[PDB]
């Protein structure tokens, strides 16, 4: 047993919050926007080793990061921003900062009950988006 057990498996989006107020203070354009709302992503999280992977597949793009804990590498986001990616673990939350142009954004991914709740911020703006498993 390690790290991250209780986060590997397929979750499903159930709900969110203030993801629209989120992807304007990111800088997401409009049609982005409206049709990236719109999805309810599948998360698929896997461990193998030292290597983690987080797939997230939706309607509007299929996207797949594997990492090291601690250890940076370049994400393109599902909003296509190229960005410079940290993971951690910081007493049991997965806590993920991404770096471009100057900016930073930070989600941070905890396991809450049954679900897989991912807390998204930039700024002063917090979005929730509560996942179950599939
Ligand atoms: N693949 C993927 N991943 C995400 N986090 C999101 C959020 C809205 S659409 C979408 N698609």
């Amino acid at each position: 047993s390690h790290m991250c057990d209780a986060f590997v498996g397929t979750w499903k989006l159930v709900s969110s919050e203030n993801f629209d107020d989120y992807m304007k203070e990111v800088g997401v354009g409009f049609a982005t926007r409206k049709v990236a709302g719109m999805a309810k992503p599948n998360m698929i999280i896997s461990v193998n080793g030292d290597v983690i992977t987080i797939k997230s597949e939706s309607t509007f793009k299929n996207t797949e990061i594997s990492f090291i804990l601690g250890q940076e590498f370049d994400e393109v986001t599902a909003d296509d921003r190229k960005v410079k990616s940290t993971i951690t673990l910081d007493g049991g939350v997965l806590v993920h900062v991404q770096k471009w142009d100057g900016k930073s954004t930070t989600i941070k991914r905890k396991r809450e009950d049954d679900k897989l709740v991912v807390e998204c911020v930039m700024k002063g703006v917090t979005s929730t988006r509560v996942y179950e498993r599939a």
